């Protein structure tokens, strides 16, 4: 499975960040689970393929271009010009989401959240997640500083081979001149007697 | 500044994983800020270097080894064999770490922690700092792959490069080869002109 963790600031608490949590199977399209915490407490809600096409329809948008904007909006993929707001009322649990523009907003989606039971479970899972990934690059990223030094050694060493070779093989043209003078010097040499011959 | 958030579990309740926060500036022997947390509470104390330096004292540790234990106790560079346990009483605040060995156990080290009281805003600015931290390292990831396939074309371009290079050299040795044959040719032309012309 995946997941995305984005800082969020709510309209009604823009004093703070909201963290929010959002997890899928191969594609957002699919459904997703989506959750939403303080630090304190959690919220956590479903949402299945069925809504996302209907909150499509309800707004008279194409599907794909729809996912497009929930990736952009909840996950990754927004532009900088990208602008949105974050609604959530902990009284209804009710999340809904804008995009902002050159005009007005307009809402992207609305989706029920369910206060969780036990938050602390649902954050502390979120820091191991982020601690873990963190562990796991930073010892990708030193192996991946060794491939580098080796490769900029293996470099100047095929280098310095390759110029070997090269002035090696470049003298054998030197030796062919020389040949060739040689070979030119003895047929002169050869004509010389007989026309020394021929004008006797 | 500088900070490291670990995963300890205390031996009051195993089954949960706390984060020890560390926090201090060039070394933790000039002191430092931890706090522990267990996703809902927050628990927090600092330790001076005078604290340190007492606590080494006290334990007939030599200073710098004393540090070292506190940095693998607390930070990283633990050894495999390395076991350090933690022990905190939410009641008292008194947080304790033991160093455990085959068949003896001794104690590192003793803080007074005091229970914070918004713990929300806490665990909120620790979420932050580990989303910062894996941003950054997944973009380190991105870009040190870029430069190693970079590299890795740069060997092959060299390689393919000189292939080239010296099958060209060897086109230029068996050119000075037909001008040589061809030579051969006027000069027996030549001669045998000349060597008519005597008979």
């Amino acid at each position: 499975g995946e997941r995305k963790i984005s800082r969020i600031h709510l309209v009604s608490e823009p004093s703070i960040t909201h963290f929010l949590q959002v997890s899928w199977e191969k594609t957002l399209e699919s459904g997703f689970v989506i959750t939403l915490t303080d630090g304190h407490s959690a919220w956590t809600g479903t949402v299945s393929e069925s809504e996302i096409s209907q909150e499509a329809d309800d707004m008279a948008m194409e599907k794909g271009k729809y996912v497009g904007e929930l990736r952009k909006a909840l996950l990754s993929g927004a532009g900088p010009a990208d602008v949105y707001t974050f609604n959530f009322s902990k009284e209804s649990c009710y999340f809904f989401f804008e995009k902002n523009l050159k005009d007005v907003s307009f809402r992207l989606g609305s989706f029920n959240l369910e206060k969780v039971e036990n938050p602390a479970e649902v954050i502390r899972e979120l820091i191991c997640y982020c601690l873990d990934t963190t562990a796991e690059n930073q010892a990708k990223n030193e192996h991946l500083q060794k491939e580098l030094e080796h490769e900029e050694g293996k470099i100047l060493r095929a280098q310095l081979e390759f110029n070997q070779i090269k002035a090696e093989i470049e003298r054998k043209l030197a030796e062919k001149d020389e040949e060739m003078e040689q070979a030119k010097r003895n047929h002169l040499r050869v004509v010389d007697s007989l026309q020394t011959s021929l004008d006797a």
